[PDB]
């Protein structure tokens, strides 16, 4: 099966890209293995596979560090996520985004029931698995448990069975047979939480994946809309359907060749402490624990020599910035476009730690809007943070078109340079935020509303007759003839590849 | 005569240094040279030495670019700073600015009048040079004029005789023997001008010089206070004299070695156009002239084979932003520690394009002060927004003692992580502002007031109990016998020099 369809084979191609380390020598899950892999992130280098972590046992399990982080190229800086889709190894994260969101407009492609698949080559039933007997990594020294849930997805289903959920959210381990995990608003694991506990009638059936399609687990860290099936999703995005086989004690349907399937229930009525963790935005709070979600686990399956991916979050830059901003940010262009707002690309950038977005305006068509920045602003906010796309997002930044928000450093130039601070911006207090960032949850105001903002960084004649400016830079301040003449004779003179 | 205490003897320190391309062959003052330099500054290259200037005559001139610009290296990043201070290469900015600073509270060392020097070893008077018939460059392709003045010192003394200022300011050729150029509150220059003008008896007498020493044009390019000259700053912080001789024309000093001495005066009435220039902020706003002060020249005295030192500035990084920037964050830090506020380091982040610095607080002198907020960010913008340093400056960024304000990757995490959009900030709407920000004198309020802010990015525990996180990242979040275990192991395993 294809790289992007099967994680063994996704393993396969960081392996022949040169992007893949097989350690096989002991690794400890206690944190030996996590901190090798925060190295990796931290400085762009290959994934880590631990072939031999202390504790495996009965293939339970191996470990790929990092399968979302950056690779050190300019060139290929991208290119894990790419081979989670099928792109080219180069491709620009415009095109990542586009691919992730093409299913968009496209007729769900419904998943394929088999039989049977690699997932079901091993099982252990409630009397033979014990969760604190496995090598569940601790990932960060101060976690308040050892999360064995970073990079697999949650599958839960509406009461009615109508709309079946693929997303991330982390869990660690609370005893041998129950993990606890966060499980809040707006996320859809929780809004169909609610709808089951609405009923009253039973614990919500659910299975957790690890080493899915790496398609899936793309679109599992994506803000696809409410009542939107992933599967069907990731069908139409790859032109096929995916081949799910059922769970052996419920009737979820788990993606064939997932690594390690657990099935249980998540509780509607028990929780548990959960936490603190090492988070996206680069932060522990030791002993913050609070209570979470608790899971109960009754089976597990597995592949032959089952493979845990793991993402060693925190600072830049892992999957948690890679995938929950970009995709994030996908979401949102795609949004205020269909709100009628003239974006064309939208991009959460890294040097933010992926809490603001910058959203590229068309400026064209903004002229012919006829309108200020104190409306637009109100009226982007308005789109974006009411929307369950913009939730882990705090500041948005307007910049026109000679702007590339895919690069930070044109962001932030655009940004100092172009938005007045208090003027040119929108505060609003009165839209959900997002309690993670360090400045919410253990900050000075409430954790869970207010703190966003619009910052306008398109300067006036952008919104009425056109830029009135040249950039002071090698490009725009000098012409065509003599910036070539320049470049021809550099090494000439005496003055210092893409691939590299 | 040492490096630092002659231009000359820097252009040779650059060469010993590898850091030096010498150009021999034609190259055109009008843009070619600035776009050689512009490509320089972009990519950190070797400083350009133009040896064959077209238009050159009798001795006038040779330009050199980049004088205060980066080295690519890590190590020796800032060693052309370094070089303008007799500093070792591989100092660091903390040590650059201490050196600047240092000079504060010693007794000065005023200057030695010497009979002649090389600034002398050629002269024209105001029947033999005509300033538009020198290869004066065309910097940017909109520039309003041939900017010779980007990088020599005005030197202009208060009518009492008690105060000669040396700073840089821009000033470009108007016709055959007048300069237009910028003069504007608070800046020194101004604020001498002004009190001529009150007099109103005479125009200034005035001296610009060239390549001169270079540990006076880095004090020539920061707000040293009010009312001290700052020759006898440069020689407390040298630990020597500066040698001085009188202008031919008029009874000004200048120093001996200065490459090209212009001696005039600046008028007390007449103005001219002026500008636009490709300025620090990146932009050109092309046809916003602007009426300027003018100068009049009645003497050009030189050296053989004199040589200009010129800024090609604009986008990151040139002169404008390592020296502007970061002299005026020294200043600050100073300003702040004498205001009894606990400021150990400020620094003006390349990519906030020099509009933001940094302020690191420590954080146990904060808590001993029992205060909010609110409170303290009020105080210190206070200070800061209200004296002259902090003129070009429009966001304080506050910081705990974790972070490292010379590090721009550390200042974007804190900022964006710690400090709540709105609630954490306090807007200024009545302080000078800097008109010569897009957003401010091409935006949408008060060009000359306003648009400044206090961001906050201190935890609510630095103020009461201390830091109650720990990072998510590979130095905090693993024990040291760990780290140390991955880090001897790393090329072992298969993963990937500090000079490079
Ligand atoms: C890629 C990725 C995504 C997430 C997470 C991680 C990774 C690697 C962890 C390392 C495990 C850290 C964790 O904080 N985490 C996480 C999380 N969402 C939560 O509700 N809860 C979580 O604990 N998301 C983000 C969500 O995956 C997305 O917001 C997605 O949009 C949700 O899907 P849906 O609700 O839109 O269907
Ligand atoms: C290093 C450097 C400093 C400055 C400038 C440049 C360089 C390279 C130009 C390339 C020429 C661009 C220009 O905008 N420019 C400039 C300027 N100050 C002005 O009032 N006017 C100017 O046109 N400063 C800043 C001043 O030098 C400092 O603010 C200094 O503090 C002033 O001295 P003082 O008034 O404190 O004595
Ligand atoms: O645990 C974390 O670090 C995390 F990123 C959680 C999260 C992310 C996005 C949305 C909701 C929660
Ligand atoms: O012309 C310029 O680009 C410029 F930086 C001017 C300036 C800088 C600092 C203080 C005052 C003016
Ligand atoms: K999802
Ligand atoms: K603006
Ligand atoms: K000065
Ligand atoms: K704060
Ligand atoms: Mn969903
Ligand atoms: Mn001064």
């Amino acid at each position: 099966q294809p790289a992007h369809l099967c994680f063994r084979s996704f393993v396969e191609a960081l392996k022949v890209d040169n992007d893949l380390v097989e350690i096989n020598t002991p690794i400890d899950p206690n944190l030996e293995a996590a901190a090798i892999t925060r190295r990796v992130c931290e400085t762009n280098d290959k994934a880590p596979l631990f072939n031999n972590l202390i504790g495996m046992k009965n293939g339970l399990f191996r470990i790929l560090g990092a399968p979302g982080s950056l690779r050190k190229s300019s060139a290929d800086r991208y290119g894990r996520l790419a081979r989670h889709l099928a792109l080219p190894p180069t491709a620009s994260m415009r095109e990542i985004l586009d691919k992730m969101l093409s299913a968009s407009d496209m007729p769900p492609i419904p998943p394929t029931i088999v039989p049977t698949g690699p997932c079901k080559e091993n099982s252990l039933d409630d009397s033979e698995f014990d969760l604190t007997e496995l090598p569940v990594p601790l990932i960060h020294k101060s976690d308040g448990g050892k999360y064995i849930q970073t990079y697999g997805m949650h599958i839960v289903q509406s009461p009615d069975g109508t709309w079946t959920n693929w997303s991330i959210a982390r869990a660690m381990v609370h005893d041998k047979n129950h993990l606890t995990g966060l499980v809040i608003p707006p996320q859809h694991i929780w809004q169909i939480h609610q709808m089951w506990k609405k009923e009253g009638r039973s614990d919500v059936p659910w299975a957790l994946a690890f080493g899915v399609p790496p398609a899936a687990i793309m679109a599992s860290s994506m803000p696809i809309p409410d009542g939107v099936t992933e599967a069907g999703y990731v069908g139409a995005m790859t032109g096929s359907s995916l081949e799910l086989v059922k769970c052996d004690t419920n009737d979820l349907y788990v993606p064939a060749t997932s690594e390690i399937v657990l099935e249980g229930t998540l509780s509607i009525s028990e929780t548990g402490p959960e936490g603190p963790f090492g988070e996206m935005h680069g932060y522990i709070f030791p002993g913050d624990t609070h209570l979470g979600a608790k899971y109960k686990v009754n089976r597990i399956t597995y592949r032959n020599n089952a493979i845990m991916p793991m993402s060693s979050c925190g600072r830049l830059t892992d999957e948690t910035h890679t995938m929950i901003g970009s995709l994030a940010a996908a979401e949102i262009r795609k949004l205020c476009q269909q709100n009628d707002l003239p974006i064309t690309d939208a991009f959460a950038p890294f040097e933010s730690q992926v809490t603001w977005v910058a959203l590229r305006v068309d400026t064209e068509k903004l002229r012919a809007m006829k309108t200020t920045s104190e409306g637009f602003r109100k009226r982007v906010g308005d789109v974006v943070f009411n929307h369950k796309a913009g939730y882990t997002i705090h500041r948005l930044v307007l910049v026109g078109d000679d702007i590339d928000v895919y690069e930070g450093k044109d962001v932030l130039w655009a940004f100092s340079t172009r938005c007045r601070p208090g003027m040119d911006e929108t505060l609003f207090e009165d839209v959900r935020g997002f309690p993670l960032i360090p400045y919410m949850g253990h900050g000075n105001g409430p954790a869970h509303r207010g703190g966003k903002v619009v910052s306008d960084a398109l300067m006036p004649t952008e919104y009425t007759t056109g830029r009135n400016w040249e950039a002071a830079d090698f490009n725009q301040s000098y012409p065509e003839d003599l910036k070539q003449k320049v470049l021809d004779n550099w090494t000439k003179m005496g003055f210092s590849h893409h691939h590299h």
